[PDB]
Formats: C-alpha cells, structure tokens, sequence
C-alpha cells in the first residue's frame, strides 16, 4: 500500500502471538475469544521483553494447560485494568423517570435496563495511567460506558445512543463523561478512535460526537462544553474531509460533491482478528492484494458495520470486501449532521462568520443527498461505488448506486431539511412500507442472509433509532404511525428477549418476535450500551399505556 499507516504499539504486535498460539491449542469446540488476548496487560514487575522471551522459551502446539499457566503468571487478565464504577449521577429510580410508562410492568422493566448503566459503567484503573505502555487500554479523563461483555473498552458511536438513553436516565454527568472522553481522543490522535484501545489508533468510527454535544447541550445549555466541542468538532470535520477520507464526485450539470468514504490507516489483519483475518485473506496471491484486502476489513470496521454484504463487491463473497470503494450514505447523513450541529454551536457561541461557513457546507451536502445519493425511482438514498481509487473527482453515473436494500439507505430521514419535506417523507415511507425491510420486531439491517451479523435477520439499535426519530418529526400522518409502530415492535421484541434471558442484547433478530441475532466472528453480545439506550429512549418518546400488553399472547394490529 501507498496509503497511509498508523503504527500500533510493540505490546499489540506481541499479544497477537499469544492469540495465535492460543487459537491453535484450544479444540475447535473450545476455541477462545481472539480478543480477549489482545486485552491482556503485562503483570508487574516483568517487561515486555522479559514475557516475550519467556514465551518464546514456550513455544519453542502448547498444551492448554501450560499456555493457561503462561497466560496467568505473566498477564492481568482481560478487562481487569477497566474498573466497576458507581455513576455519581445513578440513581436507582429517579423522580419522574419515565412518567408517561403507565404499564407497570413495562416501567418496572425499564427501570432493570436503566439500571443496567451500573453494569456498564466503568473506570480505567490508575496502573493504566502511571505505566500505559503496559496496557493496551487506553488511559481517559473520565468513567465510561462500555458496551458491555467482549467489548471492554468505550466505543465512539455507540456513545450516541447511549447518551440518549442516559438522558431518559437523568445521568448528565456520566453523558458529558463520555464526550469529555472522546474529546480527549480527537485532542490526541486528531480523530476520535474506534474505541479506547491501541489496536484502534489507526480507525475512526461514524462521526457521532458532534450530535453528542448537542443533545447535552439541548438539555443542559452547558455553553462551556460547546466551546470546548468547537475546536475539535473542527479538527474531527478537516479529517473526514481530507486525504483518503475526501472524494469528489461530480454531477452531470458540473458541481463537485465533497463527500467522505470510510478509510482505515491500516493494512494488516486487525490484531482484536488477527487470527481471523489472516486466514481470510490466504487465498490471495500477491501481498499487495492482501494489504487492499486488510485495509478493506479494517475500513468496514471503521464503519461501524462490520460486516455486511453492503461493503462485499460480490455479496454474499466475504472475501470481496471492498469498503474504500464505498462512498456511504450513513456516513454522509452523520457529516450533514455535523455541518448543521458546527452551525448551530458556533451560532450558540457568537461566531456568525463560522457560522455561515457551515450552513454553506450542509447546503452543499444536502445538494449532494439530491444528485449523487438519492434514487427516485427506489424512494430511498444508495450507497455510491466509486469507480478509481478516490484520488482524483469522476463523474457521477447511475449504474455505480448500490441498488441494494439496507437500513442505511434510510438514514438521510434523519436530517431535519428531508424529514420536513413532505412530499419526500411520503416517497420513503412507500418504499419503507414495500422493501421488505419492515419485519415482526423492527428494521431488518439488509435483505440478504449472509451469515453476517449486519445483515438480515439482525436489526440494530442505532438502525431503528435514526428512521424512528427521523419518521416521527414529519407532519405525515403515515409516517409518525409508522415510526411509532417501529418503536413498538422494537421495544416489545427486546422485552420478550429479556424475559428469557435476562440480558438486553446487541442485535435483534427481527425476522421473528422475542428473539436476539447472532452471526459474524464472534457469539452474541450482552449489556448492551445502545441497545438499552433505544429502548429507553423511545420509551420516553412513546411511553406505554396501562392496557396496552407488551407480552407476546396479544398481538393487535390497531393501536390504542
Ligand atoms: O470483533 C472485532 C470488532 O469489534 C467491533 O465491532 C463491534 O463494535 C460495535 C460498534 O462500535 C459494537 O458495539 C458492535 O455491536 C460490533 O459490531 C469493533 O468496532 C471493530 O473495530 C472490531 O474489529
């Protein structure tokens, strides 16, 4: 590759070894989560040199029983710098939560997945801070939100939607915690990371903060957080909108589209994968075919999406990755977002010059949503496939739209100049209503059961929460409907799922009623960060009257 790299750190490049030793000596049936190995942190006094050449003396298969013995004496373990926290601002029912849930078995609910946040609130541990060469959790100013389960660190979207949950939950403080984190991560790195570790140093995520800032400072007025967010909402804007991240796109009446595609600074397997993504790519014959391949891998992780036959240049053929090729209409919606949010807060703040600068910016992407994204012909927008590298502008042609049906496709719904647009809002819910994407629990994520875990049968929070919210602020009548019906499904589906297992998981399996997903390289994750902030969140915009059943015996289909 000619493309740029971020280096990772001397402790990633050793704790691979040890997940590929451990990912040979387990049995098929037993084989080990690849991340886990790659959370582990040195055990003191010892080096990294020192434990690397011990356990080079080891491997010159282990058996399980002394790599396990190896893996006790020379790490903590995974997780274990990352430290339960109480949220100063928990409180385990707060006045007025949830006010309009006269369901009291709904409430009572809700009150157990707000209390969650608990589970999921956490503290680096000071070791971390005094040595953080020996960890490769990343040192943060405040507790977090994780995800929860394999997911030990905080991620940079998922905040989103848990920030909306925390605000339902009245934790301002610990919301304000999550973007002071990630605010020190663009402060650092001049991006905010995937997530907090440093096998996440070379990737963003779907630029999120911007829309962080002002859902809090809608609440709060907090104009000490905006004009701290400015400045770095600024340099995360300059890195999607430069390098590789920038492309060109030009219409046939002669205007330039600056739009971003997903880039990872990486082309090797992603180490939290190594072992996976090693073997995916084997088959190839050049090295240089691996690297495009890797960067492809790590870009669809940037994307927040990994994976789906939507990145696949031949779905459903893992191996046809091909994410740089993609410029992608979530993403595009999410930097609109974050022209509209910079307008506003530097409006907020008193700077009517950069002010202006932004809201020439969002026209000229929603200028763009019309021309390059927008297909009238399906009533929904379409991820655009570049036909070079993205170094220099091409022209825009009809045949380079993905015509293929995602959750994604809907995004732009989100943004307030297409959602106040009447016409239009009635052209996406006809093609919502008849994509097939509508299904018994929510929004399948894509049409094409890949064995991927963003792809049909999952639907996902972060999904379901952009086409609610953006369907519900029209004036269309079928729309709210629609969006209220959606929020319904969802919250009810996760509540059947809940009463099984006693868990909130990650993705839904939205094909059928009261059950979760799964696919993809790992098991089906528990906790779960964005997944409980949607359903507080709509549950908040919605509530639940007292005679209305959450439980599976009834199932009307008129409403109250
Ligand atoms: O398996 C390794 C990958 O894990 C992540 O993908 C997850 O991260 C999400 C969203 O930010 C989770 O909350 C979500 O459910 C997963 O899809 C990580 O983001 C990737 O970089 C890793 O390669």
């Amino acid at each position: 590759d000619s493309g740029p790299v971020v280096a990772t750190t001397k402790l990633v490049t050793f704790l691979q070894r040890v997940q590929h030793t451990a990912l040979r000596s387990y049995p098929k049936k037993q084989t080990p989560d690849p991340k886990s190995y790659i959370d582990l942190s040195l055990k003191r006094p010892y080096s990294l040199s020192t434990i690397e050449s011990a356990f080079d003396d080891l491997t010159s298969p282990v058996p399980v029983e002394t790599l396990e013995k190896f893996v006790k004496e020379y790490f903590d373990g995974a997780g274990e710098d990352l430290l339960h926290h109480e949220p100063v601002d928990f409180v385990s029912d707060p006045s007025g939560f949830l006010s309009n849930v006269e369901n009291e078995e709904v409430r009572e609910w809700a009150r157990e997945v707000h209390g969650l946040w608990r589970n999921l609130s956490c503290r680096v541990s000071d070791s971390v801070r005094e040595s953080a060469d020996r960890h490769t959790l990343l040192p943060l100013p405040e507790p977090v939100i994780i995800p929860g389960s394999r997911f030990r660190e905080v991620y940079y979207w998922d905040s989103y939607w848990v920030i909306k949950g925390l605000m339902t939950s009245q934790m301002f403080t610990t919301a304000k915690g999550l973007v002071t984190n990630l605010m020190s991560l663009v402060e650092t790195y001049g991006y905010a990371l995937n997530g907090a570790r440093a096998y996440y140093t070379n990737r963003s995520q779907p630029p999120l903060l911007s829309s962080m800032v002002y859902e809090i400072y809608n609440v709060t007025k907090d104009e000490e957080l905006v004009r701290k967010a400015i400045p770095l909402l600024l340099k995360e804007y300059e890195f999607w909108n430069s390098g590789k991240h920038k492309v060109v796109i030009r219409d046939a009446n002669g205007y330039d589209h600056v739009l971003s595609r997903y880039y990872a600074m990486w082309n090797k397997p992603r180490p939290e994968s190594s072992v996976f993504d090693e073997e995916s790519a084997s088959g190839f014959s050049t090295m240089l075919e691996k690297q495009r391949f890797h960067r492809d891998i790590a870009t669809a992780a940037e994307s927040g999406c990994a994976f789906s036959t939507r990145w696949m240049r031949d779905p459903p053929n893992f191996t046809t990755m091909a994410t740089t090729s993609v410029v992608p209409v979530d993403l595009n919606v999410f930097l609109l977002k974050m022209e509209l949010d910079i307008a506003f807060m530097m409006k907020v703040s008193g700077d009517q010059n950069g002010s202006d600068r932004f809201v020439k910016a969002s026209k000229a992407r929603e200028k763009a949503f019309q021309t390059v994204f927008w297909n009238e012909k399906a009533g929904q927008w379409l991820d655009y496939w570049l036909s070079s590298s993205g170094e220099e502008s091409e022209t825009w042609k009809a045949e380079n739209q993905n015509t293929n049906v995602f959750a994604s496709n809907f995004a732009p719904i989100w943004i307030n100049s297409i959602n106040s647009d009447e016409n239009l809002v009635k052209k996406v819910v006809t093609a919502l209503k008849n994509s097939g994407l509508i299904a018994p629990a929510g929004i399948l994520t894509s049409l094409t059961n890949s064995g991927q875990q963003w792809d049909s049968p999952n639907g996902w929070a972060p999904q379901q929460e952009m086409i609610v919210t953006g369907l519900g602020r029209s004036s269309v009548k079928e729309a709210k409907e629609m969006a209220e019906d959606i929020a319904r499904r969802w919250i009810k589906s996760n509540y059947l799922v809940y009463k099984k297992s006693g868990t909130i998981h990650e993705k839904l399996k939205v094909t059928e009623l009261g059950e979760y997903g799964g696919g993809g390289e790992y098991m089906p994750q528990t906790g779960f960060g964005w997944s409980n902030g949607v359903i507080l969140a709509f549950l908040e915009e919605y509530g639940w009257p007292s005679h209305l059943s959450i439980e599976a015996l009834e199932h009307h289909h008129h409403h109250h």
